[PDB]
């Protein structure tokens, strides 16, 4: 098993750069609008304490340079939506894929288009942690690189990309510039809230182990869903949800072993351990792959 | 710091599906060529232990059913080139990137774009390894995708998949049909050599721990080259050798670790173990980043 990331080729499509004065980032260009993280109007002193309103209230659409590669789109409106800026172009993007807007979950994964002065660099597949925090790789200029999942050629996106945390992490937006967690975008110090480990993907990741043959860990009890979640908070795991439970339905009905049968196995190795013995090769469990990425990959 | 692949848009507008008979597999659409793997020619019968040349002469162009996306392809010419397919079509593919084939040599890294039925999949870093398999994630109706690296704007392609061996790892061609390893594009169970770990780029991995503020592996003590080489092969580790040295010299410098610091920083890992402590969240020594790899990303 290995990170696996949605094929980048509809995104990349998308990617535009976005430029106010000397402060340049990326933009996500669909349809005849450029979505753009709103603190690109800053100069580099004030975001330290930057006012948004009053910043916006001096820009006009020709201080804004949304560029194709070198290849300049004019913009004929702007608007603030949270924390992210809607730049209306005059051309319609004819690589527009289908898509949405979503928001999601901690738990959830996504491919990460890195991307720097519009340009696609890499892509690879990242979890939205417990404390709304992402384990990225971003450098100076990555701001606008998106997230995204793809289902039948929609493109889901998921993740704009706006500012790392002291502790290296970073800390992002929905695309209608909602922050994911309590994180506001000012260059200010912040700190991401305690991490825990991601449940319902170890739970994946139990069930693709025993796909493969590896079940040594199944156990013959069971358990019920709040004496599981009271118990997993102990050992700083995230409690599980209903939708959790369901997402884990089709692992559930393939392997034939119940949800919480499996959470009953879980418990028992958080609470005695592995024993010197490994699963799907390792000691240590994976919570980065969701149950999605399960099915997906086998 | 995260396994990070090239994008994929510029090989997507190259995958295409090309059937033959009963078998369904991938191919490369450059301008007016459609390059897979030849066993597509193959029945079932045939793959225990096929003659390609004369499996190949029976067959005609009309055997051969190529779709891009859903307009279907005409093969006007077909050649072999060792264990790929040319096949000629009468349409040139307008979204051919700039590009080359390349062979690459163990350690080099490159990207995978995993397809089935001429559609990408999913898109994953790999490195070949020193027995020249990669630990790929393929399923039937995988071969035909390609690994690749992109170099401003121009894609290298260096490998096309074929095969699964019994141990679960991956066995493929460069562009011009040439095997990495001693495998054959035949039915039967293979095994490789022994698997060798590229040295030169678990330090190159661990320079990338420090940069990310990893250091609990350090030490205080030194090693020379030929000492250090001593431990490596006793553990199944490639030799360093002086271009290995001078290719981590920018992460040496970057740090402020000289590559014999780092390589008594290794030998102390091979032998005591990592006891329960983690490196980039890893339990693994992992060898799967080459120095540029390294350099590309934390800069
Ligand atoms: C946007 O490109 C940039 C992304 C940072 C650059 C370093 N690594 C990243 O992920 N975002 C910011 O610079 C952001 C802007 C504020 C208005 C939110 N500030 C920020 O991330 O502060 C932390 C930081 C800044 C510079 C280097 C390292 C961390
Ligand atoms: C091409 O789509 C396919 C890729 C394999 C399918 C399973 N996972 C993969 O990566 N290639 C083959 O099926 C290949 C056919 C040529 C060698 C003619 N055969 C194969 O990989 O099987 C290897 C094997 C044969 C016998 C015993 C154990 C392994």
């Amino acid at each position: 098993f290995r990170k696996m990331a949605f094929p980048s080729g509809k995104v990349e499509g998308c990617m535009v750069q976005v430029t106010c004065g000397t402060t340049t980032l990326n933009g996500l260009w669909l349809d005849d609008v450029v979505y753009c993280p709103r603190h690109v109007i800053c100069t580099s002193e004030d975001m330290l304490n930057p006012n948004y309103e009053d910043l916006l209230i001096r820009k006009s659409n020709h201080n804004f340079l949304v560029q194709a590669g070198n290849v300049q789109l004019r913009v004929i409106g702007h608007s603030m939506q949270n924390c992210v800026l809607k730049l209306k172009v005059d051309t319609a993007n004819p690589k527009t894929p289908k898509y949405k807007f979503v928001r999601i979950q901690p738990g959830q994964t996504f491919s990460v288009l890195a991307c720097y002065n519009g340009s696609p660099s890499g892509v690879y597949q990242c979890a939205m942690r417990h404390n709304f925090t992402i384990k990225g790789s971003f450098l100076n200029g990555s701001c606008g690189s998106v997230g995204f999942n793809i289902d039948y050629d929609c493109v889901s996106f998921c993740y704009m990309h706006h500012m790392e945390l002291p502790t290296g992490v970073h800390a992002g937006t929905d695309l209608e510039g909602n922050f994911y967690g309590p994180f506001v975008d000012r260059q200010t110090a912040q700190a991401a809230g305690t991490d825990t480990t991601i449940t319902v993907n170890v739970l994946a990741w139990l069930y693709a182990a025993v796909i493969n043959g590896d079940r040594w860990f199944l156990n013959r009890f069971t358990t019920t869903l709040n004496d599981f979640n009271l118990v997993a908070m102990k050992y700083n795991y995230e409690p599980l949800t209903q939708d959790h439970v369901d997402i884990l339905g089709p692992l559930s009905a393939q392997t034939g072993i119940a949800v919480l049968d499996m959470c009953a196995s879980l418990k028992e190795l958080l609470q005695n351990g592995m024993n010197g013995r490994t699963i799907l090769g390792s000691a240590l469990l994976e919570d980065e792959f969701t149950p999605f990425d399960v099915v997906r990959q086998c």
